[PDB]
């Protein structure tokens, strides 16, 4: 009565008819009736292409019980061109998505250039909310997505929890959970395996709180890229505690692009353990990828930035701190830092610092020598406080 079960409303369940019409359909009645679940039910694997549960003309505090599989189209026909995302919450209040179901996304079709007479650069993330006040993921596990597994983008008062990410190692592009423009949101009890980042932090954030979460593999837990193209961004308040990272190719990394501005403050990277991680802790101004690797004289402003018992194995650099010359990075902070090489090359690379201020609260391993202890006038002269943030 109250749970509207898909197969009710048209849905074949079967693989190979396409079911999206009936899950619009479905949804259309669970939005009329408050605490009302859509059940996408175990036992039945349903094929769902582009879609887009709209909150607008839909009601507030609706649940979607994923417990069987949604799987994405592997024809092209399915797509047409330029399609962001595959599955799309928009403007909603209070959704859940929980249940222990699974969303594939048969991204080796796209990883492997099986669409289209070409392959675009950027491909549909799995799922998306967007614009959404109180969004729950939780049980559910998303594999084999075509690009970002989980993004939250303009979205306020976020849980994901219980949540797990499939996708190969080598997959690329495939990022975990990426937020965007979002604030108030706790990610926890959670298994990212990832061809990206883990968790990717873009600009307009805030107040992120990430505890309790394994990666690896995948390129670790990203602030940024921030400021490509030259462009703004803004970032504050990000804790991380009590994180696990294997075989990924970064551990802790704030990513920025040469002629970006704006700030990213207040960041707490504490009780990390590294296991085969190449580059365990990074701050880099100076990334490029996929673009030109020249210097330009704005940067994004990096400071208070702390690292609180990191331990474990490493397999490139073991710490990296390479700041603009234009705008040294500030107020980083290092306590209880033991990291041992992995192999022999590791052994070889010692911290670097480039343009880089702070303290050093304990002595670490391998020793971390080449902070300034001295004030930055160039980065106080540079007006990155108000442009960001209001407190
Ligand atoms: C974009 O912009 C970046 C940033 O400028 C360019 O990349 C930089 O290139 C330069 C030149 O090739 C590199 O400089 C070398 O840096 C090393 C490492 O320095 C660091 O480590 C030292 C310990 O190994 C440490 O002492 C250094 O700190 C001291 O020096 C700095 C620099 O003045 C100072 O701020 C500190 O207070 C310290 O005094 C630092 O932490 C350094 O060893 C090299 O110096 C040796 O060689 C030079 C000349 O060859 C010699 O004169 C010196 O006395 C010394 O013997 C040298 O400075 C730098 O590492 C690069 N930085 C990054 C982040 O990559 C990049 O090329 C630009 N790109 C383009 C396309 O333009
Ligand atoms: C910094 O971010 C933290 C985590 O987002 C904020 O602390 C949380 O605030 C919410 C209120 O929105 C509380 O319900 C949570 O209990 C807090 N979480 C934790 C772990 O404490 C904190 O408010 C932010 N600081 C500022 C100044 O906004």
């Amino acid at each position: 009565s109250g749970t509207i079960n898909v197969l009710d409303h048209g849905a074949k369940g079967d693989g190979t008819s396409d079911d999206t019409k009936a899950f619009e359909d479905a949804w259309q009645v669970a939005c009329k009736v408050a605490a009302s679940t859509l059940l996408v039910p175990s036992g039945s694997t349903f094929l769902v292409g582009p879609v887009s549960f709209l909150g607008k003309e839909c009601k507030e505090k609706i649940v979607f019980q994923l417990e069987g599989k949604i799987i994405a189209p592997t024809s092209a026909s399915a797509w047409g061109s330029g399609l962001l995302q595959w599955i799309e919450f928009k403007a909603l209040q209070g959704i859940t998505i929980k249940g222990k179901g699974i969303i594939d996304g048969r991204g080796s079709v796209w990883w492997n250039d099986m669409m289209g007479t070409k392959m675009p650069r950027t491909k549909p993330t799995a799922l998306r909310f967007y614009g959404s006040n109180g969004v729950t993921v939780s049980g559910i596990t998303i594999q084999n997505s075509p690009q970002t597994h989980l993004k939250f983008d303009n979205c306020i008062s976020i849980q994901v929890s219980d949540f797990t990410t499939s996708s190969p190692g080598d997959s690329p592009n495939t990022d975990g959970i990426h937020l965007q423009n979002s604030q108030d949101a706790v990610i926890y009890r959670s298994t990212l395996a990832c061809g990206d980042d883990c968790i990717s932090i873009q600009t307009g954030c805030s107040n992120i709180n990430i505890h309790d979460v394994d990666c690896g593999p995948g390129h670790g837990i990203s602030i940024g890229g921030l400021g490509k193209d030259n462009t703004k961004a803004c970032v504050s308040n990000i804790t991380v505690r009590d994180v696990t990272m294997h075989e990924t190719t970064n551990g802790v990394r704030i990513k920025s692009w040469q002629g970006g501005s704006g700030s990213v403050k207040q960041v707490m990277f504490s009780n990390i353990q590294v296991s085969n991680v190449a580059n365990p802790i990074i701050i880099d101004q100076y990334y490029c990828d996929g673009g030109g690797c020249h210097n330009e004289t704005s940067a994004v402003a990096v400071s208070n930035i702390n690292y609180i018992n990191i331990k474990g194995t490493y397999t490139k650099e073991p710490v990296r701190f390479a700041c603009s010359d234009s705008l040294p990075c500030t107020g980083i902070s290092l306590s209880t830092i033991e990291l041992k090489p992995a192999t022999g090359k590791a052994s070889s690379l010692d911290p670097f610092c480039w343009k880089a201020h702070g303290e050093l609260k304990t002595k670490t391993l391998p020793p971390i020598q080449c902070l300034k202890t001295e004030k930055s006038p160039e980065a106080a002269s540079r007006s990155n406080n108000d442009a960001c943030f209001l407190e």
